[PDB]
């Protein structure tokens, strides 16, 4: 196992794309809103974002090469229903593998909120959630970052090992919203992401 | 071409840097001004920064483990017509220091988003490090998070006169072609270190007063 020139080139392409997007944002919809998905390798961060932006799902596992991001134009309505604000979403997608930890952690600063995933069929991924939350508290660029927790793969009921009460209890302990999602059939994907957007919007509207 | 992934000790070092950075940012003098030094491995980026902040120099080569930064509090005074040097301003400088080796290229490029300006070094004793400058500027155009970023070019190790290979004419011509200030520096004895960095700071500060 070694850092190949291809993989470094793929990452630099993501970074080239990211600077072009920020440069296009300088010459200036309402807001550009950035969040970041993180969690153990294989929990489904890439599939969750693909289902949200495209409504599609691939069953074949293509682990993320360090870092990638997607975009989506949505309308956001503040809370009673506010007038729709055009929002440009940048959806950062991080590799979960430990070898990418330093690289992905460098991108926490560009994130206004975090979509934290675990795998309802993989108990270690759920157990690691507190470590991920510690890492966010230590590395985000604001005390008490906004986080939405997703127990993903809710469509694999027979493979489920994380009991829903334990997840609700964990989330309640940290004061963070919890959704059970499926990237395969779309259940609760948009509800989780819209809740995260609502946290970011509500916070900005507080300053 | 078989670049190693980071070791646990390399990653532990880099994560400490990111932790220090997050704490610095969360505290938010009167201006946090950030720039980033880059260029080939061995040209003296780390040494130039340590001479600037501490007035010291170590002849031993301790190659940078991916990324680091140093800090300095300084007082900046604007420059106006008639040389009307304005009020002293408290500047908190964060000075990003990148590894030159290709193995670290994608990690170090992930920090361009935090730089307001760039200190670009070559080695006066190393022709190839100067020939690589055009590629470095190109990568800066492509990856900086503003158009035409402010750059100051440094030809470093001016104290090794017997070993100099880069002719002054080609460096000056290259800097003229790109519109960038050029200084010949020595991290060993300090010559032009503060001058090059203060010029970069002045470009950044003037840029802000325009916006
Ligand atoms: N049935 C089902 N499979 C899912 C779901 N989400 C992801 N998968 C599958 O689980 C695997 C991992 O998905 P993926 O999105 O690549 O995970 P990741 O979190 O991005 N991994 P990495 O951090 O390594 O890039 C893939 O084979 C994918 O098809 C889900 O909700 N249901
Ligand atoms: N005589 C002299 N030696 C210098 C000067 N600047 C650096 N050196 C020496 O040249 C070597 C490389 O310096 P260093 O600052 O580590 O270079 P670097 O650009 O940070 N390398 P890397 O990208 O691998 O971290 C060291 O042995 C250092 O002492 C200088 O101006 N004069
Ligand atoms: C934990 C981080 C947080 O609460 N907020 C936050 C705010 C802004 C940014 S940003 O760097 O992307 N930014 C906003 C407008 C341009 C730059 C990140 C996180
Ligand atoms: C090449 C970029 C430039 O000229 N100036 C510049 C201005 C501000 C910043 S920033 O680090 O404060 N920032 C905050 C969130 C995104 C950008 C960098 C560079
Ligand atoms: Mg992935
Ligand atoms: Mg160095």
């Amino acid at each position: 196992s070694f850092l190949t020139e291809e993989e470094q080139e793929a990452i630099m392409k993501v970074l080239q794309r990211d600077a072009a997007l920020k440069r296009a944002e300088e010459e200036r919809y309402d807001y550009l809103i950035k969040f970041l998905a993180l969690g153990d390798s294989g929990v489904g961060k890439t599939s969750v974002l693909y289902q949200y932006t495209d409504g599609k799902f691939n069953s074949k596992f293509i682990t993320t090469v360090g870092i990638d991001f997607r975009e989506k134009r949505v309308v956001y309505r503040a809370s009673a229903t506010g007038r729709g604000q055009r929002i440009h979403l940048q959806l950062w997608d991080t590799a979960g593998l430990e070898r990418f930890r330093s690289l992905t952690t460098a991108f926490f600063r560009d994130a206004m909120g975090f979509l934290l995933l675990f795998d309802l069929t993989n108990e270690q991924s759920f157990l690691n959630v507190r470590n991920w939350i510690s890492q966010l508290q230590m590395h985000a660029y604001c005390e008490n970052p906004d986080i939405v927790l997703c127990g993903n793969k809710s469509d694999l009921e027979d493979q489920r090992v994380v009991k829903e009460e334990e997840a609700i209890a964990l989330a309640e302990k940290y004061g963070i919203p919890y959704f059970e999602t499926s990237a395969a059939n779309g259940t609760n994907i948009s509800q989780a992401i819209e809740m995260l957007l609502d946290l970011i919007m509500k916070r900005m509207e507080r300053s």
